């Protein structure tokens, strides 16, 4: 009962948020017809980036959204429909196989999935259940246990359906998850792109040894960094995302592989690069995610993903 907030919310935070910012956010969560009124983007930029209290995440994400809604028409040709969430689970869905293979992988760890098929594991698989039947494009993709499972982490079964289908169509990130790869195979090239653009010390060493981003990128796109690395440091790229957008995985991406970068450097071959970004990396220290997190907050690269991606399109050719 509220002990599932609890039980959810238990992991480390990467800088607890302190008293005052904590504030802040009540203020503007506690606002009459909060849904309808836009704030001022510099003040939410400030509180996303001093701190977004744990308790208070899920509201703050919800939040976000609703200023996501306000400041985006997004239009009336690609919505998605409203068979509401109890309805949908009424049926039965061909992903069913698929999300069962994922849901043992999704934070086996967290207290709230550890139980095989336990309360936490059934409503994430009924929140997917649910989600495959609305975009049967997509149904099921490998990763989206993680994106699901952050928001279930956050709020309630059916609130994280809700807000799954607004990442997904009005952020648009469910492109990424359809089947044909292909929008997943231009972020891989646009990854590439910006390591050549930022980093081409980097660049040139992995393209030397052949190392392209979907040697260790996939998981990164596609768990949005949930299934490798701390769950404090994804909630709060998670923070970013909803204020920024999806193209916040970039972000981190460019920043962390710029990081590490002196240390990628001295691996030699194919097996200890990857090896390395894989299973080293993710093993960053409190300070150095604190680094990330505040780098990546105020980094601008979206004309240039832009430019990438025509680029893309005129080598196809």
């Amino acid at each position: 009962d509220l002990l599932n907030k609890r039980l959810k919310l238990d992991y480390e935070e990467i800088t607890p948020c302190l008293k005052e910012v904590t504030t802040v956010w009540e203020k503007m969560l506690s606002t009459p017809g909060r849904s309808k009124i836009k704030f001022d983007m510099e003040k939410m930029h400030s509180a996303v980036g001093q701190g977004v209290p744990r308790h208070h995440r899920g509201e703050i994400w919800k939040f976000l959204a609703e200023q996501f809604h306000l400041k985006h028409q997004f239009p009336s040709k690609q919505q998605p429909k409203d068979v509401p969430y109890k309805e949908l689970l009424k049926q039965l869905t061909s992903q069913q196989h698929a999300i069962l293979i994922d849901l043992g992988r999704t934070f086996p760890t967290h207290p709230y999935f550890s139980a095989q098929l336990g309360a936490g594991q059934l409503s994430l698989y009924n929140i997917l259940k649910a989600y495959s039947l609305l975009d049967q494009e997509v149904g099921y993709c490998q990763g989206l246990s993680f994106v699901a499972g952050i928001l279930l982490l956050h709020m309630s079964e059916e609130e994280a359906f809700k807000m799954l289908k607004f990442l997904m169509f009005d952020m648009g990130l469910r492109k990424q998850y359809r089947p044909d790869m292909i929008i997943l195979q231009i972020q891989m090239y646009q990854l590439s792109r910006l390591l050549h653009d930022y980093h081409r010390d980097l660049y040139n060493h992995l393209e030397e040894h052949e190392i392209g981003p979907s040697l260790y990128a996939a998981p990164w796109f596609l768990t949005m960094f949930a299934s490798q690395f701390p769950l404090g440091f994804v909630a709060r790229v998670f923070d970013m995302i909803f204020l920024q957008g999806t193209e916040v995985i970039f972000k981190v991406a460019l920043s962390l592989l710029g990081s590490h970068k002196p240390l990628i450097l001295q691996h030699e071959n194919l097996e200890t690069i990857v090896d390395f970004i894989k299973s080293t990396l993710p093993n960053l220290g409190l300070v150095q995610m604190e680094k990330t997190i505040n780098q990546v907050f105020e980094m601008d690269i979206a004309k240039q993903l832009q430019a990438y991606e025509v680029e893309y399109h005129v080598l196809q050719e």
